[PDB]
């Protein structure tokens, strides 16, 4: 039925986390037509568990959040220099997947932000050249 749309999330966030370089992909949206409803993160490429199944967050909390508020991207080009370890707390997903550079971007439909994709480096890896231009490939 919409296992036809997961499948293409799903494939489409791969290829490009890979294309892309990013050792972490991940797509939120909110939970629920109800509009009052919390955003999570519903695909993930390169997860090291499922813990980011547990992370609720509620519109202008987190990184999902923070974009969905603003419609603007957010870039943490090193974590470690940017947050103390207990600010973390406020982006969870950097702490369920050991994120240690993290870039979110808005995904567009109609003039209207409808969720979030996140790329992630680990290790200290540092972000690939970020295309100012891009698209919203779905």
């Amino acid at each position: 039925e919409a296992i036809i749309e997961d499948r293409r999330f799903q494939e489409t966030l791969d290829k490009i986390r890979k294309e892309e370089g990013y050792d972490f992909a991940a797509i939120a949206f909110y939970e629920s037509n109800k509009p009052s409803s919390p955003i999570k993160w519903h695909y993930v490429s390169g997860n090291k568990n499922n813990r980011f199944k547990l992370i609720i967050l509620r519109k202008g909390r987190g990184l999902a959040g923070t974009v969905m508020k603003t419609g603007k991207r957010m870039v943490i080009a090193n974590v470690g220099l940017a947050l103390g370890p207990e600010e973390k707390i406020d982006y969870p997903i950097l702490l369920s997947e050991s994120l240690t550079a993290v870039l979110a971007v808005p995904l567009w439909y109609k003039n209207q932000v409808y969720g979030v994709l996140l790329f992630g480096q680990r290790d200290g890896r540092p972000l690939p050249k970020i295309f100012d231009n891009d698209d919203i490939q779905r």
